[PDB]
């Protein structure tokens, strides 16, 4: 094994070992929003030592940044001991990235095209709410990323929402066709950066959740999560879907709503109408119910061209950038 340290931390790397993946097993923290070097977030000067830079791809890390010295640390793997520089906070303590032992105690059908997976664990998983975790595809060897629905006090059983995709290796072939109770299932976390900060640096302020399809998933989580903080808090929920038949557990936000008045519960149908619904696509309806942004917290979850759109409308009805936050459900081929 190589050492590799960050923010004055090392753990041991195993020649095969990515460095993202040591650090988080290592519970050391550094920023991380996919895994796969789709979301460059996980970019590291690299200051002493040398890497592989794996499959990193080029949109994600030029030839100009690796020729620099840059690299994504979860495709980046060390050939000597390495000593990275990730952001300010990188080193911090985090939840232990571990594997887990994973059984799937139900797989139900919620809605057109959608499924949920509870996953029964040996034992606890501490992680914050907005946090994913890795499914291998059985007999594939596919790694596919599901956000928890879970408030972390639901620790023993992960909730995903799981939308089908025509042709999908992990949906299509798998969780919407053969997946079953009793299944074990190979699984790794927690991951991510999609989650509140802590509770001493949460003001309370009003938060906007937008969620395309099963982008709802995290966001189920982060609202329960920051209306327990803060229960009189403004917290609106929006869901875009392409219809009706897309929507799911409209029981349960109707109860979260009426034990918290400042939350609202908004699906936006895109494609099919329904006169008891809002059309269009949800950034427009909350653009629409709040004229101004400024002073507000935004969450956006989905399909990249959904979140990277609707980040640039906060921003031009004046939400401030450092309140901005976003999980691309980024394909994984
Ligand atoms: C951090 C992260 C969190 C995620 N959380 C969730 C979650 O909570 N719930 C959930 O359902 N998914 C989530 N995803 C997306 C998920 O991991 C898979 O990519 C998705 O389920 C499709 O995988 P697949 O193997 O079935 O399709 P693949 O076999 O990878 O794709 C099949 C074909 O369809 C294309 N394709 C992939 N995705 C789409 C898509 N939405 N729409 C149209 N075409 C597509 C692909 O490019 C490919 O050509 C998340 C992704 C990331 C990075
Ligand atoms: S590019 Fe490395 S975590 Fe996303
Ligand atoms: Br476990
Ligand atoms: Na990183």
């Amino acid at each position: 094994t190589f050492a590799v340290s960050v923010g004055g931390r090392r753990v041991d790397c195993e020649p095969g070992q990515t460095l993202l993946e040591a650090f988080l097993r290592g519970g050391v923290w550094m920023p991380n929003s996919c895994n796969q070097g789709t979301c460059g977030t996980c970019k590291l000067q690299v200051l002493s030592g040398e890497v592989d830079h794996g499959g990193a791809p080029e949109d994600t890390l030029s030839a100009e940044e690796r020729a620099s010295g840059l690299a994504l640390a979860c495709q980046a793997r060390p050939l000597a001991d390495t000593e990275v520089r990730s952001t300010a906070d990188a080193g911090r303590v985090t939840h232990p990235l571990r594997d887990l032992t994973a059984t799937v105690l139900e797989v139900a059908d919620i809605a057109r095209d959608t499924r949920r997976v509870l996953l029964g664990l040996a034992e606890p998983l501490a992680f914050e709410a907005g946090q994913y975790v890795e499914l291998v595809v059985p007999g594939s060897g596919a790694r596919r990323q599901y956000s928890l629905a879970n408030t972390a006090d639901e620790d023993k059983v992960l909730e995903l929402h799981v939308r089908r995709v025509p042709g999908g290796v992990a949906t299509d072939g798998w969780l919407f066709d053969g997946l079953a109770a009793g299944d074990r299932v190979e699984a790794t976390g927690p991951l991510g950066d999609f989650h509140l900060p802590p509770p001493d640096e949460d003001d309370g302020g009003p938060m906007v959740l937008i969620g395309g399809g099963t982008g709802l998933a995290p966001l189920v989580g982060i609202a329960r999560t920051a209306l327990a903080r803060h229960p009189s808090r403004e917290v609106l929920l929006y869901h875009g879907v392409r219809g009706a038949a897309d929507l799911y557990d409209l029981g349960r936000f109707a109860e979260i709503a009426e034990e918290h008045p400042g939350f609202r519960f908004v699906p936006v149908l895109s494609d099919e109408p329904d006169p008891a619904y809002r059309g269009g696509f949800p950034t427009d309806a909350f653009v629409e119910d709040v004229p101004s942004g400024r002073g507000w917290s935004g969450w956006l979850c989905g399909p990249p061209a959904m979140v990277e759109a609707g980040v640039k409308a906060f921003k031009r009805r004046r939400m401030s950038p450092r309140r901005i936050h976003r999980e691309k459900f980024t394909p994984a081929s």
